[PDB]
């Protein structure tokens, strides 16, 4: 159906490991989206066909306003491309970069929609597995998306993959290679209520052998500024054992997120 023909190209989105994104224009409706592009043989020598086939099919059936929409797909004899919604406010990962830390407002404001998008997620028993600032993009309302489904799963489950970037956003139960199921998410949630209120993640290193002892160890301490509601939350979600960690349900309803919180439920 769709081919490269049918778009003109724009300006680089971004990059990431396999994907390079632009910004396109569909010729025949001017409609404005983001095309994703793989290279194949990058593809092959990783091995990681496989997750592009989960990115696409999990992705592509979701439908909520948190989560980035996948509209469809294309290849030709040396790429793969996926049409995704294009998200004109960019990433969380840059607007954290550009005012270092987050107020409590914007914090809890972040931390709702996520869990919104999660609780979505997790009614269909899909885990995500890689959330962290740059896979979070902003709608033109400011509104925040989850995007990148190409380490998502169904639970329960265990990692066949090799892990190949940070590790600062995965659990103790994934880093030692044992199963794991939706609670991965919420650990996660916690690292990243931290690092929006502090400015860096509460495990973070200086080599992978030592972030991995703090992570296996939860060993984070917090800056005199965040307040005994902040550390009630954070300290709640950053649990060795996973059945302890909370429900998304308390999550939403904390007196911390209740009271500093934007958005509803
Ligand atoms: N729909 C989009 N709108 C705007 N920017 C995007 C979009 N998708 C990706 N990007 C940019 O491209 C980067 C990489 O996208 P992503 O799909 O996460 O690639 P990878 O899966 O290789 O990490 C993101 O960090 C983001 O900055
Ligand atoms: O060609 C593909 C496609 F059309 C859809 C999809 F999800 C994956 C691929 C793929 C993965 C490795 N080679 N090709
Ligand atoms: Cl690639
Ligand atoms: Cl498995
Ligand atoms: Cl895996
Ligand atoms: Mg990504
Ligand atoms: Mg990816």
């Amino acid at each position: 159906q769709w081919a490269l023909e049918d778009f003109e190209i724009g300006r680089p989105l971004g990059k990431g490991k396999f994907g390079n994104v632009y910004l396109a224009r569909e010729k025949q409706s001017k409609f404005i989206l983001a095309l994703k592009v793989l290279f194949k043989a990058q593809l092959e020598k990783a091995g990681v066909e496989h997750q592009l086939r989960r990115e696409v099919e999990i992705q592509s059936h979701l439908r909520h306003p948190n989560i980035l929409r996948l509209y469809g797909y294309f290849h030709d004899a040396t790429r793969v491309y996926l049409i995704l919604e294009y998200a004109p406010l960019g990433t969380v990962y840059r607007e954290l970069q550009k005012l270092s830390k987050f107020d409590e407002q914007r914090t809890a404001t972040y931390i709702t929609e996520l869990a919104n998008a999660l609780s979505y997620c997790h009614s269909k028993r899909v885990i995500h597995r890689d959330i962290k600032p740059e896979n979070l993009l902003l709608g033109s309302a400011g509104e925040l998306k989850i995007a990148d489904f190409g380490w998502s799963v169904h639970a329960p489950s265990s990692r066949r993959t090799t892990l190949a970037g940070t590790l600062d956003y995965l659990p103790p139960e994934m880093i030692e290679g044992r199963m794991h199921d939706e609670k991965v998410d919420l650990w996660s949630l916690g690292v990243l209520c931290y690092e929006f209120l502090v400015g860096k993640p509460p495990f973070e290193a200086n080599t992978y052998q030592e972030t991995y002892k703090r992570i296996s160890r939860v060993e984070f301490t917090f800056p005199d500024f965040v307040t005994e509601g902040a550390r009630d939350l954070i300290s709640r979600l950053l649990k060795h054992n996973p059945s302890q960690r909370p429900m998304l349900r308390e999550v939403l309803e904390h007196p911390w997120i209740t009271a500093n919180s934007s958005k509803p439920s």
